[PDB]
């Protein structure tokens, strides 16, 4: 019945029975299809909605400590009628709330997950304008920042009606740094954002040609057009880089965004859809020492670093990369911490993890994990997740990946 | 039809249809089935073997720049025949090296796999007694050695026939050092391989209670019980650990052995097995500098160098642990070269692949590969590896893993 894994760190054998309530090897894959939840231009089959909301309702009373059947039947008799008489149903404020958590809880690639049910949630369902989804997003991206002191939050918008109405957001990030190709030929700023600034660009934002623009909200509500809105400054925060040591650290130029907050996911719960739901967390050190300022199709600064330290840039064997990206993340997590922003270094992270790991087959017998993700992208071995044997399947509720919103659109006009 | 895949660092896209070829995710576990090929007890039923010999025979012929169809339907025939009067047949020697040599070149987990072609082959396909076994890996290891200029090389032991008549290697790898659980409950040596060293204790060796004794060769052939050989200490190559800076390093008292051998594999080719088949290649630093002298389960020396260099042990956020396994890293790659003994980093490894898996696809249109294998311990994303999309399946010819010998043994006395 059940499967075995084992941790080869420190020998411990799990037994997972969780994925049997789930729904060439392509793991390495970016985006599946299997993870991604698409289009539609019809209501959700009521013969597929109604077993789903079911489903999902005796999930949400079944999880209570004090059992109220009195109420869970109540529940199961006005869904099924809402469904009868309305073609959908609405999720009461604790069900969503319930639902972003278990979402969170679910996601195999997420190695926070043990802060799970610490999560704000911000009820933006009868929001109806691009205006309103903007005023909501500076509320959330205000509140989740507090100043350096981060605090988790997601933002529910109206759940997908017939797919002809989606609220979405263009953007990847909610705080993400623009890209230009510049007249010399040589790329300015983030060289991954390179097409998506340009969107903007044709939308009608004005490029600042910096190293660190922060990019507009590209909004989308009701299915109609998507609007431009420039993020207001103020609601910002960045930390400047520098390093403990090295005092040319800072004449490098460098910063990044505090908040690091996925806009472009999709919530699927009880055979419901919200096509719109931003949320964030805080940074991992590794994510922006490493990702953001060390892949060389971002701000590629890895042989800049290791030539002011004066290495042998020129013989890999030296293992000059390895020393270099060290002293960039301890530059990164230093900087964080001196102006009083939320960060976690990678091991702790991932002792965290484990800890969760633990926590999670003790009380429901599993843990959807991606192995690929969840182990960082330095010092893999160092930290114990790499040992750990891991199971990746996908429950309910879920956060899905949606194919590219230009992609699909209808324009206006 | 084709599958595509995108390296996210150079952009590039490749075409896969090679996998078209091939025989919750459980890609994250270490041995799974699909890739074990267990014992048997009678003979291949010929439905199987004919099929896949023909196919093999195929595609030895279909290998040649100047076909030779001439040759090719002799050889169909013949082969028929052969299986048709004896219930099996005899791969010629040319035959054999281009299946040792596809094997690896079909090895998903193998990044030294450009390599391929330079491959020495000892055929003992006509040994009969331990002793020759002996006899033969001796030969292998010492070729293989060639006192530090490394050469690959593989040795190919008779094939299954009815599956009671196996060579076997019980030992994992040719070269090993031994674990010891001492009186005062500290464990001495290799934690790993305590079972193992207790079960060559119990086959009659003598424990010589070191850090680093290098076990015996555990040897079965024809079926009959495993007999024990100590490995003639003059052909055991080590490299004396010493930091280029650090003067203190040698004060650890640290070396490995030089040959990396795979003992325990089987060798699958046109429908026949060969149970024992060890075979080697050069060290990529990483194997010893992060997975022997770093995970906690083996030589767990990290905090120890970590104390020895002044770090803040006992603060994770510090990225000790970081700076550790690198002067590590270069410890190892540092005392290879000094002691003139073949080794290569895993930066250039990397590359070399890379390398690899285009000329394979240009070549053939495709490379299995496994992404969690191939990827090094430390630095992930620091190298391209990490930023390639890989497709991983099972070819043929392949090197398969077996059933530990000591679970499935029918022991004679
Ligand atoms: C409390 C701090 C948190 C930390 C430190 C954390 C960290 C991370 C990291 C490092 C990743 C991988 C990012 C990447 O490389 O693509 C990730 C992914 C993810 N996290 Fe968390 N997380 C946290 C909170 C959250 C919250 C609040 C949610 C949702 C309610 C969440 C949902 C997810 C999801 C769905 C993914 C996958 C995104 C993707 O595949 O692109 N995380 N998280
Ligand atoms: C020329 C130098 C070579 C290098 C540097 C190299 C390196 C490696 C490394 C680092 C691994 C992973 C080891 C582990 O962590 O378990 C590996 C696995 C493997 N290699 Fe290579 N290799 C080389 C030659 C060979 C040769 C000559 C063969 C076979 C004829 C081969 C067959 C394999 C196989 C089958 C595996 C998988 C073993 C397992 O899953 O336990 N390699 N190699
Ligand atoms: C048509 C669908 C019928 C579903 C039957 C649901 C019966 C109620 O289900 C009950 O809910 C309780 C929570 O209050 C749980 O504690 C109980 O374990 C569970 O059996
Ligand atoms: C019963 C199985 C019949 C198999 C038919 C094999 C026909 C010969 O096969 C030929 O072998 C040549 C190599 O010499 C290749 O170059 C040719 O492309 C290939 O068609
Ligand atoms: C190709 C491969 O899927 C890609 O490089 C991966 N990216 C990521 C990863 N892991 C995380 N956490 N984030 C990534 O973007 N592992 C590897
Ligand atoms: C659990 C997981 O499969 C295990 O930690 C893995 N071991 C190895 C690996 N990769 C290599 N090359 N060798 C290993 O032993 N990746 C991860």
């Amino acid at each position: 019945q059940y499967v075995r894994i084992k941790n080869w760190g420190s020998g411990e054998i799990l037994h997972d029975t969780l994925h049997h309530k789930a729904t060439s090897c392509l793991g390495s894959i970016m985006n599946p299809k299997s993870l991604t939840r698409g289009p539609r231009d019809k209501p959700t089959p009521l013969e597929e909605l109604l077993p789903h909301a079911i489903e999902f309702i005796n999930q949400y009373y079944g999880s209570f400590k004090e059992a109220k059947i009195e109420e869970h039947l109540a529940r199961l008799e006005a869904v099924t009628k809402e469904i009868e008489t309305t073609g959908t149903y609405q999720l009461t404020l604790d069900e969503l709330i319930f639902a972003t958590k278990m979402a969170w809880r679910n996601a195999p690639r997420c190695i926070g997950r043990i802060q799970w049910s610490n999560l704000q949630v911000f009820d933006a369902r009868n929001c109806s304008t691009a205006q309103e989804m903007f005023q909501h997003i500076c509320r959330h991206i205000l509140y989740a920042t507090n100043n350096g002191n981060i605090r988790s939050a997601i933002t529910v918008f109206p759940q997908r009606s017939d797919g002809k109405h989606d609220f979405r957001l263009w953007n990847s990030q909610l705080i993400r740094y623009a890209g230009y190709q510049m007249p010399d030929g040589t790329i300015r700023g983030d060289a991954a954002t390179l097409e998506f600034t340009q969107l903007c660009i044709d939308l009608g934002w004005k490029p600042r040609y910096g190293r660190f623009d922060v990019l507009p909200l590209v909004l989308q509500a009701d299915g109609q057009d998507p609007e431009v809105f420039e993020i207001p400054p103020d609601l910002v925060l960045e930390v400047t880089m520098e390093h403990p040591k090295y005092e040319w650290f800072q004449e490098l130029g460098l910063k990044w965004y505090a908040l690091p907050a996925v806009a472009n996911m999709l919530l699927e719960v009880g055979g419901l859809e919200f096509p719109a739901c931003p949320f964030n967390g805080w940074y991992m050190g590794t994510e922006i020492g490493v990702r953001d300022f060390c892949d060389t199709q971002r701000y590629n600064i890895l042989e800049e670093v290791g030539r002011r330290m004066g290495l042998e840039t020129h013989t890999l064997a030296s293992l000059w990369k390895d020393r270099a990206v060290t002293e960039i993340n301890v530059a990164v997590l230093h900087s964080f911490q001196k102006q009083n922003v939320t960060i976690m270094d990678h091991h702790t992270a991932s002792e965290s993890f484990m800890k969760h790991m633990q926590n999670e087959y003790r009380a429901r017998g599993g843990c959807p994990a991606d192995w690929i993700a969840l182990v960082p992208p330095v010092s893999g071995s160092i930290t114990p997740v790499f040992h750990q044997e891991m199971l990746n399947y996908v429950l309910s509720p879920f956060y899905y990946y949606q194919i590219e919103p230009w992609k699909t659109h209808i324009w206006q006009n």
